[PDB]
């Protein structure tokens, strides 16, 4: 079934020209998308009903619309509508034209510590949002923190998010396998904010060292591995940045920090934090003082 | 810890006092020292090994020592040997007690035509030599085109150099940012010997105007103007020298001089190029 060339909303009657192809994953095809009267471009997600039928997918499209259009945050993907036709749903969201996190890792593998503080501070201020809401992600990844043309970071891809219902309510359900499972997701005990602490703690330790925490050729050592809380941070890691690390790999989520003790780390209180990142910096390593003050152009 | 007073090669059984602090960069300190026995005076590179764990870090100090102890130029700075403690890498190099033509550029703004042509022909020739030993500097600014005694320029400070291993190989990756940023290099096309043609165009353009070409109050904006080449040469700009600039600030690295057609530029062969240059240079605007 062939994608329209233009995308028609039935009942607003904007009207939309589907432009570049940016990327697919699972179910889901995104575009760039121009308006025709106002010409204001978008990010159109893209995803055939042919793939809905399934009820498990029905109710995880509409988990991600309702929970994304309820979301207005500098640190979460803008979400600006919704529609469909008789073979497709079209969602209409903020264009990031500075890809996301992952393409940065393969192109830059370990990035600086400034670089890595940048970035994770901008991830816990969106997270810290979610939260306050009572959403968790459930699938933060490198993938799904998209970088607009300033290089500010950008949560989307609520595919696997939920609502909690009350404070305390923890859940078991996935309607998907995030990319970090947290252990209390593997060990099906149920879980709550704190997996989300937990992909921040792999993230962080991502962008620092090169590599994945947990990661290796095949899943079940994978697996084996994040029950067993076996991971090793390189000597080469600040002391402060390797601390953290290990606060956020703990397998007892109980002994994670909170999003909000999270923000308060001596790693981002203490540790230099760049006001801005030059676009260099998405394929070259941008160069900083040992330590630099704002007491200098 | 602490820099050592004495530095100590334990294979060459050579000695170095360390004297007077010329300037730091990056990891690196540099300071003037002395042999024991010649007396014979250098500049002493020193980085502790406390900043060379992260693996990035060690094999960009490895690859300066690898490039920069191959190469022997009257434009290029003397290589005069390494060694190391367990707390330090030592790197002995050729002093240049004039500093560099970043001082200059501070002190004077724009040179005479002469003066610039004077230090375009040393930067184009330790340049040609490099790119003759396969050689990519990829980072040539004002900073470390530096001065000896008699203003004889010196290129130094191979720390993004990168050496050519085959025939029509292009790069990607830099360890660090280059101050002038080569149009191919933004856009991560893959970059060859033609990012230093580009960069001695920004200094040529630098040295005339008394401005970067594109430099702005704000990156985002001479990023921008990089990848657009927007640039403007004012008019007070002898015709000839303006040419030649526009030869080399061009967006597609196959249009510009390649570093040999450079040198035979009518800005060189039709030029007034002065013998040397009188020490008052570094402050007040020769008579010529
Ligand atoms: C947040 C909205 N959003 C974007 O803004 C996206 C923009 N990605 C960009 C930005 C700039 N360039 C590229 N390219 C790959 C260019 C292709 C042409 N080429 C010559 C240069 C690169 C891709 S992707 C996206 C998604 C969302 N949500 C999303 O991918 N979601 C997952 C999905 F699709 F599986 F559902
Ligand atoms: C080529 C060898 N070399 C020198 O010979 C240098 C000599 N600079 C001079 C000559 C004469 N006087 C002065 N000063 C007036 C001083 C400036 C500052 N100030 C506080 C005291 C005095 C500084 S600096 C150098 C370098 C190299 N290589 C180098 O700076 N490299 C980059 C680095 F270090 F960051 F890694
Ligand atoms: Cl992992």
């Amino acid at each position: 079934k062939e994608i329209p060339e233009v995308l028609v909303d039935p009942r607003s009657r904007r009207r939309y020209v589907r432009g570049r192809f940016l990327g697919k994953g699972g179910f889901a095809k995104c575009f760039e998308i121009s308006d025709a009267d106002t010409k204001e471009v978008f990010a159109g997600k893209i995803v055939p009903k042919s793939l809905l039928l399934k009820p498990h997918q029905r109710e995880k499209m509409s988990m991600e619309i309702s929970i994304h259009r309820s979301l207005a945050h500098q640190h979460v993907v803008g979400f600006h509508g919704f529609f469909e036709d008789n073979d497709f749903v079209f969602v209409v969201l903020e264009l990031c034209r500075r890809r996301s996190l992952l393409e940065l890792h393969k192109r830059r593998k370990a990035l600086t510590e400034p670089e890595a503080r940048y970035y994770l501070r901008q991830i816990v201020l969106g997270c810290q949002y979610l939260h306050r809401n009572r959403v968790i992600h459930r699938d933060l990844k490198l993938g799904n923190l998209f970088l607009n043309e300033d290089l500010e970071v950008k949560i989307g891809d609520f595919g696997l998010a939920t609502k909690v219902e009350y404070d305390g309510e923890r859940k078991k359900t996935l309607c998907g396998t995030p990319n970090y499972i947290a252990p209390e997701v593997l060990s099906d005990a149920g879980h709550s904010f704190e997996v989300d602490v937990w992909s921040i703690g792999c993230i962080m330790y991502t962008l620092l060292v090169g590599k994945p925490p947990f990661e290796t050729s095949c899943l079940k050592e994978t697996y084996l591995r994040i029950k067993k809380n076996e991971y090793s941070i390189p000597k080469h890691i600040n002391p402060v940045a390797a601390s953290l690390i290990q606060k956020m790999l703990q397998t007892d989520p109980t002994a994670r920090p909170t999003i909000n003790e999270l923000l308060n780390d001596e790693f981002f209180t203490s540790g230099y934090i760049p006001a801005r990142l030059p676009i260099t910096c998405l394929t070259i390593p941008p160069r900083f003082s040992i330590a630099p003050s704002s007491l200098d152009p």
